[PDB]
Order: C-alpha cells, then sequence, then structure tokens
RNA sequence: GGGGGAUACUGCCAGACUUGGAACCGGGAGAGGUAAGAGGUACUACAGGGGUAGGAGUGAAAUCUUGUAAUCCCUGUGGGAC
C-alpha cells in the first residue's frame, strides 16, 4: 500500500502534471502537455489530460504505487484563478487507469489582495 | 424744503417668548480623521532537496525563457506593494 500525490497545474494553455510522495520533496513521475503531445494548441485538451494520466499510471505501477491524492491548482493569484479543464479529465483518466483516487483538493493559491493584477479590462 | 394726523407695516429703542439655530448629558451606530503597531494571503529574491525536455504566450505564431537543469514539487531565509 503505497500512497502518492499528483500535482496538476492546469491552465488555459497547459496542464503540467507531476507526481510526488507524501513529503513532496521527491518526485516520481512527471509529464506536461508538450512532453508527450507536439501541438501547443492541444496541450490543454481533456484528451491530452487523459493521455498524460495514462502515461503516468504505468510509471506509477512500475514504481509500486496504486493510489494518489490530487492537489489540483490553477496558476492563481494575479493570473487565471479557477482550475482548468484538465483537472477532472486527469483524475478520471487516473481512475480509469486502475490507480485509485482518494481525496482531491483544489489548492490553487488564492490571494486576498496580492500584487497588481495584470490585465487590459476589455482586451 | 418744511409743518400737522395715523402707528398697520417695515428700520430705530428696551426687554421677553420657544419652536429656528447654539450648548450639555444618556445608552447605541459608522470602511469619519490623524498616529502607532501587529497581521492575512499571494507574489517575488536567493539558496537548498527532487526531477529531466520544455515552460510562457497566441486566433494562430514568434520574440522571451530553459540542458549554466527552467517548468512543477519540497524546505528556509529576506523583500515591497497590496
Ligand atoms: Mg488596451
Amino acid at each position: 500500500m503505497k500512497w502518492a500525490v499528483a500535482h496538476i497545474k492546469s491552465s488555459f494553455n497547459n496542464t503540467i502534471i507531476t507526481v510526488t510522495d507524501i513529503t513532496g520533496a521527491e518526485t516520481i513521475a512527471k509529464s506536461s502537455g508538450g512532453m508527450v503531445v507536439k501541438a501547443a494548441r492541444d496541450e490543454s485538451s481533456p484528451y491530452t489530460a487523459m493521455q498524460m494520466a495514462g502515461q503516468l499510471a504505468d510509471q506509477l505501477k512500475d514504481k509500486g504505487i496504486n493510489g494518489i491524492h490530487i492537489r489540483v491548482r490553477a496558476p492563481g493569484g494575479n493570473k487565471q484563478r479557477s482550475p482548468g479543464p484538465g483537472a477532472q479529465a486527469a483524475i478520471r483518466a487516473f481512475a480509469r487507469a486502475g490507480i485509485r483516487i482518494g481525496r482531491i483538493e483544489d489548492v490553487t493559491p488564492v490571494p486576498h489582495d496580492g500584487t497588481r493584477p495584470k490585465g487590459g479590462r476589455r482586451v
């Protein structure tokens, strides 16, 4: 019974995923949108997220881990705040890969009043 | 310009009257003001540990950034705004 935690940085342009142990100071598997898929336009797709979850599940099985919690985050703060579409797709692809999922937490770093939000309002 | 009559009216004279404003007390309300301090989270700087082919961004791209190990993750120490 080995427990791991997968970090999913889901954006509107990418959904990088890295898998660590409980302490988090050691990583096991990692794969971003462009790590396996060669199109930047399709790096944030749910199909790319399921491909990343599948290609991480076999490495997790090789390392000896069958269950991972999910710590999903958006960029957060002075950028995009809500989680992207790749989070639920990655977690469902992990659950369909055989890897059990327990707790899933949305841990996007939320600022109360952080630095100045870069934006153009209408543009 | 100057005389007589009137006293409502307004201006003059001396009080008063409490409603108008002014002053004080009571339990409450308020992102009211200055002064001081602490705090919240995020960000960021460097350093350390893990890990290894891209991260960022776009309508799509490229500059930019990354093999001097970035992205992501963990630890720690400072930073200024908010
Ligand atoms: Mg403009």
